[PDB]
């Protein structure tokens, strides 16, 4: 099964308690990853609650980072908001 979230819902997850963001229409819960990110937590907090696909691709993440990112996926963006 697949869980779909709307932009309205995702936008609410941008506080000290929860950090979500969108990458290629998939929703990632990075709340517990913030402090482990070698690229820092500041760059993640700034994108919280929205689509960070361009910024993610602009820095050119390695294959290992992309494979790891999959562990944080909690769903996808609702088709109606795409
Ligand atoms: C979705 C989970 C993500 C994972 C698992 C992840 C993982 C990593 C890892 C392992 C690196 C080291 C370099 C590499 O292996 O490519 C890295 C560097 C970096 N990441 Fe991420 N990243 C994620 C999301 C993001 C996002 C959304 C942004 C931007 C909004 C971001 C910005 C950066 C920056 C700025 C660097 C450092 C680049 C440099 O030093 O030149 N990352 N990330």
């Amino acid at each position: 099964a697949v869980k779909y979230y709307t932009l309205e819902e995702i936008q609410k997850h941008n506080n000290s308690k929860s950090t979500w963001l969108i990458l290629h229409y998939k929703v990632y819960d990075l709340t517990k990853f913030l402090e482990e990110h070698v690229g820092g937590e500041e760059v993640l907090r700034e994108q919280a609650g929205g689509d960070a696909t361009e910024n993610f691709e602009d820095v050119g993440h390695s294959t290992d980072a992309r494979e790891l990112s999959k562990t944080f996926i909690i769903g996808e963006l609702h088709p109606d908001d795409r």
